[PDB]
């Protein structure tokens, strides 16, 4: 039907540092509930880790090539067994982490970006993604507050 990836990225796209969300954005990772809740959740097993329990109301799909460590979440192989996993859903939400991003990029028709006007250390990145390819259909521009630390917009990409 339709994937979907949806990040928040700092500077330079880094999404992340040694396993964790290198910022504190509370209006985004509630943006991030709006936007994944009642949809399936494919996600890498680092950030199955990072994460640290299953979100609820999504069916979580966990890739990993051995075997699954928890009964409470899908567990998968292959890029197409996460995809089949999901069922007939009108949008799978791709939640990361980098090397999950990179496969599933080439595969998905919108992207859910938050860019966070943060300076970070990262040892992850979302994917370098060809910006000729890809559609500005939403974009809302946040200044910080007393709750969130740094400004920060969302966007939302339709492949052309
Ligand atoms: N800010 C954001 O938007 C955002 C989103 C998500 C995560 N993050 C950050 O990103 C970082 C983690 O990202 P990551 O790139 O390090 O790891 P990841 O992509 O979350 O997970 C990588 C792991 O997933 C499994 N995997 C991925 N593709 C697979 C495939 N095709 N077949 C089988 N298994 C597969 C492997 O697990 P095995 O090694 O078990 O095979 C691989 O080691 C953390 O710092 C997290 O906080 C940020
Ligand atoms: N836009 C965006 N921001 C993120 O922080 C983000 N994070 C991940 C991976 N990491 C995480 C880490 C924590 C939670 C989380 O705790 N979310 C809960 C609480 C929502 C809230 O605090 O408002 C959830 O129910 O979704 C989700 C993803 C993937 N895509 C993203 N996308």
């Amino acid at each position: 039907h339709m994937i979907s990836l949806i990040a928040a990225l700092a500077v330079d796209r880094v999404i992340g540092m040694e396993n964790a969300m290198p910022w504190n954005l509370p209006a985004d990772l509630a943006w991030f509930k709006r936007n994944t809740l009642n949809k399936p959740v494919i996600m890498g097993r680092h950030t199955w880790e990072s994460i640290g329990r299953p979100l609820p109301g999504r069916k979580n799909i966990i890739l990993s090539s051995q075997p699954g460590t928890d009964d409470r979440v899908t567990w998968v192989k292959s890029v197409d067994e996460a995809i089949a996993a999901c069922g007939d859903v009108p949008e799978i939400m791709v939640i990361g982490g980098g090397r999950v991003y990179e496969q599933f990029l080439p595969k998905a028709q919108k992207l859910y970006l938050t860019h966070i006007d943060a300076e970070v250390e990262g040892d992850t990145h979302f994917p370098d993604y060809e910006p000729d390819d890809w559609e500005s259909v939403f974009s809302e521009f946040h200044d910080a507050d007393a709750q969130n630390s740094h400004s920060y917009c969302f966007e939302i990409l339709e492949r052309r």
